């Protein structure tokens, strides 16, 4: 019926900002190579205050070398003794964000570590103050090369925790003048980090944050009683349709009603990576498209400008929040200095369902709602209104509404999968650009010879690393091969997910079906080494192993095989060539209906092999096992 909002009574718990995350892997890997000025309008969506999605807080991965969803990222330290705070795009994406928001938040996080810091295991805490060490060069990097401050680190993504190694952490992190950063543990379960906060006083004193993963808007009785900020430290993960706005819209208020979390982060950013990649599009927004510069403005985006706009870390919320009568909530928070933001959803469950978890039905009608402005924010008389329906009208801002009653109070209309936002702040604005050039499929026609001497990231566009990692390399003693692509890993990762045995690239239009794939390739390996190209790959990222299609195998013990899958256990053709260890070859292969066939220096090696059909995927290149590599000269023709 009525609903009392009031603060003499006191306040609920500070609100630490909403946020979103970019890695747990690739998830940006496309947004680089968008030409301007689009990839700046994007980064403005999602990071320009009083425009877009007007982020709080951006998270990262800590690249491992690792694949870690989808795809790999690469580290600072491939090897002992290598240090590089210049690969990958985190350290331009964070820099972009502070760019238009000096005050975003940034925290950064491991899913993968290289495989050197396991000193014979894959398992990050056989050397507690070794893989502290790591971490900690990452955030002295970011500091001493891009002017970053991190906010705060993570211990292992979804996986588990080692109490002495967070203390070791902590240890080294004021050892290196960074008593500043904070520590969240542990990025999995509420258990078994809430307990153990409990029954550790000495845990409990290097424990900042207790941030949890897809909690279903719920905590913990422990996490409760541990007095600890509480964050839905990674949730959303559902296709940015309309349905994934909805469910957006419906935790970013009741993750904090149901479950006391007073910060929610988004996985994932930016849909920036191949959409037949598990999870495709489940970013805030899409752009996945650089070679054509589209990209789509998706309805999240305005789900949460509805909070992001009209909130900043270090609001308060009000004690008054809850539920509606007939379904969805309310949350309202003020700034301690007249301000006041109210946030309303009601979104129903045939249209919020997150994939995880799935909520039992719950009903939601039309309905009437009346608030009462008590305490101090009986004295205003003014807010301004804006307003979402989904299912489609987004941000739009509606007439003011006044209080000039003196009744301090108000009624709204209500009806299914809607958001109000009632503030009284006069600074909201639905950002707008023109619009960006309609959708295209990745060029039928494709070359990359990668003679860039300065090339402004550490890998070339489009390639999409799914095991092992991919690199611009110059070699100064050759003169036709002076500029390649290099595979730099010479160790299996301390894995998050299931790597392959083999590394491998993927790039291009997974709908292709006939296609022609060429490549210069040079085995560094003498006697043991192999490389291959590939065509109609099907599956990659946390599905990398599954990989089925067309593989053109060739091996420096003069040696070739056609396999159907990434693993090499299903064989379509093989044979004796004249392959040895660090010449270059070209290679070709051809792909059309039921047949294939290769060619080894122009020079036919088999043909009219058979080949499942129909069946389509993307090319690729890659490595027998996690070895060092060169292509050059890349090439391929398609027909979709
Ligand atoms: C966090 O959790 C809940 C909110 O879901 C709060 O617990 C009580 O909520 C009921 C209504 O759901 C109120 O009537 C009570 O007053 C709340 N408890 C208290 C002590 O005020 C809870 O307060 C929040 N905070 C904590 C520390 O649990
Ligand atoms: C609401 O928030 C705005 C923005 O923070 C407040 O305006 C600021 O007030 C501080 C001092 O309190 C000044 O130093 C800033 O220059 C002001 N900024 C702007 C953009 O006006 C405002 O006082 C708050 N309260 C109300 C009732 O609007
Ligand atoms: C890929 O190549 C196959 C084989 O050439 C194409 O399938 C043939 O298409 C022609 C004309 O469309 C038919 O007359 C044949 O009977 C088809 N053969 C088979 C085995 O299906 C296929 O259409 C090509 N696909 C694309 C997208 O170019
Ligand atoms: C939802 O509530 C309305 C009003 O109480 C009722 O008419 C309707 O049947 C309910 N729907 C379900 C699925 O329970
Ligand atoms: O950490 C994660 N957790 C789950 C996501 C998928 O829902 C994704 O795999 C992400 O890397
Ligand atoms: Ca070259």
């Amino acid at each position: 019926g009525a609903y009392v909002l009031d603060d003499s009574d006191g306040l609920g718990r500070e609100f630490d900002g909403i946020g979103a995350v970019s890695g747990g892997g690739a998830t940006s890997r496309l947004l680089v190579n968008y030409p301007e000025p689009y990839r700046s309008e994007i980064l403005d969506y999602l990071f320009k205050p009083n425009f877009g999605a007007s982020l709080h807080i951006l998270k990262v991965e800590i690249g491992g070398d690792g694949q870690t969803t989808d795809g790999t990222e690469p580290s600072h330290m491939h090897y002992e003794l290598d240090e590089n705070y210049f690969r990958g795009y985190e350290w331009w994406l964070m820099k972009e964000a502070k760019k238009r928001n000096p005050d975003i938040i940034l925290m950064g996080l491991p899913w993968s570590f290289p495989g050197w810091l396991g000193k014979g295991f894959s398992w990050p805490y056989v050397n507690l103050q070794l893989t502290a060490y790591y971490v900690v060069r990452w955030i002295l990097g970011a500091k001493h090369y891009h002017d970053l401050d991190i906010d705060y680190i993570g211990i292992w993504n979804e996986r588990p925790f080692d109490a002495n190694y967070i203390k070791e952490l902590r240890k080294m992190l004021d050892y290196q003048g960074l008593q500043r950063v904070r520590i969240i543990a542990s990025d999995n379960l509420w258990e078994p980090i809430s307990s153990s906060l409990l029954l550790d006083q000495e845990l409990w004193k290097v424990v900042d944050v207790i941030g949890a993963h897809y909690p279903g808007t719920y905590t913990v009785w422990n996490a409760k009683m541990s007095g600890k900020k509480l964050w839905s430290s990674e949730d959303f993960s559902t296709i940015n349709s309309n349905v994934g706005a909805g469910c957006w819209s419906r935790i970013l208020n009741q993750n904090y009603i149901n479950g006391n979390m007073t910060s929610t982060i988004a996985w994932n950013l930016v849909a920036s990576y191949y959409e037949e990649l598990p999870y495709g599009r489940s970013g805030l927004m899409t752009a996945q498209e650089p070679w054509s510069g589209h990209y789509v403005v998706a309805s999240p985006i305005w789900v949460s400008a509805h909070t992001t706009q009209f909130t900043q870390p270090g609001w308060y919320y009000l004690k008054t929040v809850g539920h509606l009568e007939k379904g969805g909530s309310y949350v309202a928070l003020t700034d301690g200095l007249g301000n006041l933001t109210i946030i309303i959803e009601t979104m129903s469950h045939q249209h919020s369902m997150c994939i995880r978890p799935y909520l039992p039905y719950y009903n939601v009608s039309h309905q009437l709602a009346t608030f009462t402005l008590k305490g101090s924010l009986r004295e205003i008389q003014e807010l301004q209104v804006w307003y979402t329906k989904l299912g489609r009208l987004h941000f739009k801002q509606l007439d003011t509404l006044w209080l000039l009653d003196g009744s301090g109070s108000f009624t709204l209309e209500l009806e299914e999968d809607e958001i109000f936002t009632l503030t009284t702040l006069t600074t909201g604005r639905k950002g707008s650009y023109p619009p960006p050039p309609s959708s295209k499929p990745f060029p039928t026609n494709y070359k990359d010879d990668f003679n860039v001497e300065y090339p402004l990231f550490s890998e070339a566009p489009n390639f999409a690393d799914q095991t092992g990692v991919f690199e611009y390399y110059m070699n100064n003693e050759d003169r036709e091969h002076r500029f390649t692509l290099r595979q730099v890993l010479n160790q299996r990762p301390i894995t998050w997910a299931a790597d392959a045995s083999s590394t491998i690239s993927v790039i291009g239009d997974h709908h292709w079906t006939n296609m022609t794939v060429q490549c210069d390739v040079y085995i560094e390996t003498p006697r043991s080494g192999g490389v291959f190209i590939a065509g109609r790959v099907n599956k990659g990222g946390i599905l990398i192993r599954s990989a089925t299609g067309v593989f053109f195998w060739i091996f420096a013990n003069g040696s070739y095989r056609v396999t159907a899958d990434l693993g090499g256990w299903i064989t379509y053709a093989s044979g004796h060539a004249d392959v040895t260890a660090k010449r270059w070859y070209t290679l070709t292969l051809g792909i059309k209906g039921y047949f294939a066939f290769g060619m080894l220096n122009g020079t036919i090696l088999w043909k009219n092999v058979r080949v499942k059909y129909p069946g389509h995927g993307w090319a690729a290149i890659g490595t027998h096992t996690f070895e060092f590599a060169q292509f050059d000269n890349f090439r391929v023709e398609a027909a979709r």
